[PDB]
């Protein structure tokens, strides 16, 4: 006989485990009514604007408890490495700066993602996407955030939309008369570490699955600013369903799922395999960015039903800029998840002068092995994805490598907007691996001998630095607000201003910490843990 | 100033270009009302059961015009290869059988996927998932389909749910008072060929993108029964959004999108790069399964906005079992897309080695050894049928010290499974499965004296070529997709031999006549895909 079984059966479908604050006076935006014998809710769509504005403001200055607790755990664990503690201490201090509500916790203030669940009898007037987008527009326009969205004018010609729109608006039809939300300000760096695998029954035994996990976790590397929230989804009804689930798992949205399967194919969380993921993460030695135990905060593993011929698998992380906020609108008004406003309660090198010919800097760096902590003082030239592409194009047309690529270390980065009275907006490093295809080319043409970013890099960069006498320095990844507040003293746009954050910048820095990751001798700080 | 721009802006948002039929009398399921000055539609949720039942029945017996036209193009194009025309003719003949409404067009009757868009003022009572699931349940229970969903009792212990549930139910909240739908009966073989790539700005120039397309199309191989509808999505706001878009693009759901971008980042279809995908597909020589021009029916290329640090890319196909149906409920009742009920009108107005399998297996190996890869054979006699779960069970037995069972050494091994048997028929639809999923067993089984001759569809990995060379083995490629005509014409008797508890994935002993295949891998190191899928 027929038995309906929903795939997802959370025991806490409305997230009662989360603490919410009500927006003062917001009961004026709602009215409970009774139509055709059923309870309904009229919602003034301005409530969606107010809510989205607040969610995408608060989320850049505060974190959840389970995120902050992980950084404290890395500081207090006797088994953590010195680098584990240094990175976690820096990120907590960064969070203390961000909680001042001026600088966002990361320069990458993310794609605006809205998961909405509108009850059958929740009546907004239907213009939900417009009103939500206006609230998002307000948050990014009137706060010191960043405009990160790139519009395609044709297949290859692009421009920044200038307002961080469009958002991703996933609005679902569900029972009842409320409106429930998960807002995510998703960094590009962790978005890029969402992976889909197409597997078979041969994966589905303990030995094969553990080897698979070990292999795939290494491909995350340090490129998305660990410690990670690691989410793994085994199965799914389609690739897109597997990937949506792994995103939500990484947001801890499915934490109240059952922990056992049944003959109807319901989804379940697997604590036994979450523990195995954490054991792999810890024993990997990758650590919180620079070697150690704290590759991962925590793990979520969800097992899904599958077509008998199929085994899609999803792997994704939430990065140091762990940014999501639950919310709901009901007959009492607008409620928004309460994040931690006092992160401070969780708190328990070689000097390199850049103000010289770059060959003198290269010579000093050559005296030290990979793993050495350095403090940089002087000028950095800032350039990432589009600027690198433009410069390669110039040289392909016979033009010289620009002077500003040959005088100073190249910082792969872009700033968020500058607060009034401040020298710099949040201004941390971007993922180095995206620039790997340029390094040998630029070095063979006399520049980019020293680069500064975050994340492990491919072997071609190690070979290039050895061939050309180059270096790759790894900044701590994630602490964009304290870097801006403490290290960055002057910021000037050098070239391609139309590129927004991706313009070429000239910045003057003091006490800028980094590690020598790749030297000029073929050595790589990550060669043992991320081989 | 603020300007709202929806990412997707189809010029035909309600699919007026699609022909719909009204379910007779279905206006009795709806009622127009007005509350708070606004027009609303009350919908008896039984309408969802009725609609889902008809959709997931019709779609297994009929195809859209653009799919059938693609097969006719492969028959009539002077540039099509001889194998292109043979494969396309076989698939059209299969569709004519399926149009008899008894046998489904493929044995893999798919995952039931529902994209629903419920208007703000469309009131169903809210139990949409249950009522849709009951209609899907009716369709798979009361027709000659298959129960394809595998429940996980724990991480590794599995069972079939026995009713092709759960469905994928993606119900969206949208303006208005109607209920619009796209139903997809998605085969596992093409679902497995949905790929996500994490790329960068370094990809986004003509030379790199063309090279990328060339490289990735080859990784599709023939594993999902081409000619393909190829969908390529460049960009996206997240991996899951990119993959949903490429799925819908493969269903031709986004055909009316704009063809140019703008400063607000709207999605667009790119006809120039669709033409490039088609050129790449055609010049690949991969062909409609066995070499030629018709690797692809058509292409869809959607360009999406992206975070500046990101460039997700999606690639996906719709296979020969191209199965989707649009539908909507409005004030006039239930409307469902009209598919083509007379596929025979696409067939034109107007050479193989006979292989007797009823000989010792070593005599069959000897005869096959006389011929080069690419030789078309006609098989007559016994096949032993086993795919994913049976292979895993047998390897598990061997790991525990048991011998390879005798029934794995007497006849060629057909990787396949049947749909339910129609009353009075020898077999339900019973076509081949994707061979590549069994690649890890071949060398092991051949080292223990069996599986010397395998029969399935799709190109295989190099380890299979090496095993067949080491052990004097062969891989025969059945045409992929024509499950109904294989069942009606070739498969004469089906008996369950072992592991009856595995259901569809039991070991079967079947007798076949005039079963066509190509020698894909011989016993000499040759592989008919070695040049096109190198
Ligand atoms: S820089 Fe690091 S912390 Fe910030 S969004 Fe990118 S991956 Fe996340
Ligand atoms: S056997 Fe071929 S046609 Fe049938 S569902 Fe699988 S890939 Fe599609």
């Amino acid at each position: 006989d027929f038995h309906f079984s929903a795939i997802f059966q959370p025991t806490d479908p409305h997230h009662h485990q989360t603490e919410f604050a009500k927006v003062e006076g917001s009961e004026k935006y709602v009215e409970e009514v009774e139509v055709f014998g059923r309870q309904a809710l009229k919602v003034n769509p301005e409530a969606l604007t107010i809510l989205a504005h607040r969610a995408f403001s608060d989320v850049h200055h505060f974190f959840r408890k389970d995120h902050l607790e992980g950084w404290r755990r890395a500081i207090e664990d006797p088994e953590a490495s010195d680098n584990d503690r240094y990175v976690a201490t820096t990120l907590l201090k960064n969070a203390c700066i961000a909680a001042g509500r001026v600088l966002p916790s990361c320069q990458d203030t993310g794609t605006a993602i809205v998961l909405g669940k509108r009850g059958e009898l929740c009546w907004t007037g239907g213009e939900d996407e417009k009103y939500l987008s206006k609230g998002i527009w307000n948050a990014y326009r009137y706060h010191n955030l960043a405009y990160s969205q790139t519009a395609a004018l044709d297949m290859f010609k692009e421009c920044n939309t200038g307002d961080n729109l469009p958002a991703q608006l996933d609005l679902l039809a569900v029972p009842g008369s409320d409106y429930e939300f998960l807002f995510i300000a998703k960094g590009g760096g962790s978005a890029n570490k969402a992976y889909l695998y197409q597997e078979t029954k041969a994966l589905l035994n303990p030995k094969s699955l553990r080897a698979f996990i070990e292999e795939k976790l290494k491909t995350l590397g340090t490129a998305a600013c660990p410690p990670y929230h690691i989410a793994l989804v085994i199965g799914g009804t389609s690739a897109e369903m597997t990937m949506k689930t792994v995103k939500l798992a990484s947001c801890r949205y499915y934490d109240s799922l059952p922990t056992t399967g049944d003959k109807y194919g319901r989804a379940f969380r697997d604590p036994e395999w979450e523990k195995i993921v954490m054991e792999v993460a810890q024993k990997s030695g990758i650590g919180a960015q620079f070697g150690g135990k704290y590759f991962a905060h925590q793990a979520r593993v969800i097992r899904l039903p599958r077509h008998g011929a199929s085994c899609p698998v999803g792997l994704a992380v939430s990065c140091s800029a762990d940014r999501q906020i639950l919310a709901h609108i009901n007959k009492s008004g607008i409620y928004i998840e309460q994040l931690e406003q006092n992160p401070a309660q969780y708190l328990p090198s070689v000097k390199v002068d850049l103000k010289r010919p770059i060959d003198k800097v290269r010579q000093q760096l050559s005296q030290y092995p990979v793993g050495t902590r350095v403090m940089l003082n002087g000028t950095l030239i800032v350039a990432r994805d589009i600027a690198h592409a433009k410069i390669k194009e110039m040289m392909d047309n016979g033009e010289p490598l620009p002077e500003y690529m040959k005088t100073s270390p190249i910082y792969y980065a872009g700033p968020a907007k500058t607060p009034e009275g401040y020298a710099s907006g949040s201004f941390g490093p971007t993922t180095a691996g995206r620039m790997d295809s340029y390094v040998d080319l630029f070095q063979s043409h006399g520049g980019s001998y020293i680069t500064l970013a975050k994340g492990n890099r491919s072997k071609q960069v190690t070979d290039a630095c050895k061939k050309h006498g180059g270096f790759y320095l790894g900044s701590i990844g994630g602490p964009a607000a304290i870097l801006a507040k403490d290290s960055i003293k002057q910021v000037t746009c050098l070239a391609f201003p139309e590129l927004g954050m991706e313009a070429v910048w000239k910045i003057e820095v003091e006490d800028f910490p980094a590690f020598i990751v790749v030297d000029d001798k073929g050595n790589d700080m990550y060669s043992k843990t991320l081989a």
